[PDB]
DNA sequence: GCGACACAAACAC
DNA sequence: AGTGTTTGTGTCGC
């Protein structure tokens, strides 16, 4: 009924089938590590502006809620939240140096203003994009929004336990204890240590996330989870690392820039999950029917 | 099959 | 130790 795997940090992931077993909404058993991500590809090379040294990049993603490993499939529920978190790392460049440097895209060089992550859902069989929606903790009593592009600086990915503990914190003292894990406050650095052209100072806002945290995410409510044959559709969640540049023939999305003009989110790397099954609202997807 | 509303159970404090 | 919060899912009604 419950299959348990030991996580990297010593917590457990407890996989169970909601067709057979109903667990409380807030039980820690709803938190678990989801499917591992795999490289789709690398795109545009990035180089440090004087040395010309290639910046090596790696997305570090994990799902921390919403997916169970049930007999060789990864299974989510349309009605329920998932959590997807990601950082990235630069194996050849320590953070302190990285933030003081400046970087170009090797397409012919476009200056990187900042690095950012976006997420996407796709039909894994035909590459069609599927809309995602997020809620706040207030859910129907608050706004719905689509996942946004998240400016980020390189950081280790927090342990599963940490994501779990920070999920619904309000108290100011607890927030202070997690602040350094999730944010860099540019306004608190010594400005005199930085050149005008430094990467840190072309980020759009003073509060810069170290971790992209997409919580309370769902597939759009209109998504069809079965094919006409009644076979399950296969979905996949994608994490894309990009460099945002000022465009004033490679893969990119347009981005609503800070000053208001047309910006470019140039793809650097993309990872994705293996195929995912999503269970819809049918009564037979729930243990109540039995 | 979807939007809305309701109930309930463990969490956060 | 009690109050209000968060989120899985039961249900209505179109």
């Amino acid at each position: 009924v419950i299959l348990t795997q030991l996580n990297e940090d010593g917590t457990t992931s407890n996989y169970f089938d909601k067709r057979k077993l109903k667990i409380a909404p807030r039980s820690t058993l709803q938190f678990k590590v989801g499917p591992p991500f795999e490289l789709v590809r690398d795109y545009c090379p990035v180089v440090e502006s004087h040395t010309g040294r290639t910046l090596d990049l790696r997305i570090i993603p994990r799902i921390d809620r919403g997916f169970d490993h049930i007999d060789e499939e990864w299974v989510g529920y349309k009605r329920n939240y998932f959590t997807l978190v990601s950082t990235f790392e630069t194996a050849n460049c320590d953070l302190d140096t990285f933030l003081k440097s400046s970087f170009d895209l090797l397409v012919g060089r476009l200056r990187v203003q900042y690095f950012a992550i976006k997420i996407k859902a796709k039909n894994d069989d035909d590459d069609t994009e599927i809309n995602l929606v997020q809620h706040t903790a207030k859910r129907d009593k608050g706004p719905q929004f689509c996942p946004s592009v998240c400016p980020l600086v390189p950081s280790p990915l927090p342990k599963h336990q940490t994501i779990r503990e920070a999920s619904n914190v309000r108290n100011i003292t607890k927030m202070k204890k997690y602040d350094s894990t999730f944010y860099l406050h540019r306004d608190h650095v010594n400005y005199e240590e930085y050149g005008v052209d430094s990467l840190l100072f072309s980020y759009p806002e003073d509060s810069i996330q170290k971790v992209a945290r997409y919580e309370r995410v769902q597939f759009a409510s209109s998504i069809s989870v079965k094919k006409p044959s009644q076979q399950n559709k296969h979905f996949s969640l994608h994490v894309i690392l990009g460099a945002v540049v000022d465009p004033d023939g490679i893969p990119y999305d347009e981005l609503a820039l800070k000053n208001g003009s047309k910006g470019m989110f140039v793809y650097l790397q993309e990872m994705k999950t293996p195929p995912l099954i999503i269970r819809g609202r049918s009564p037979s997807n729930y243990a109540s029917s039995q």
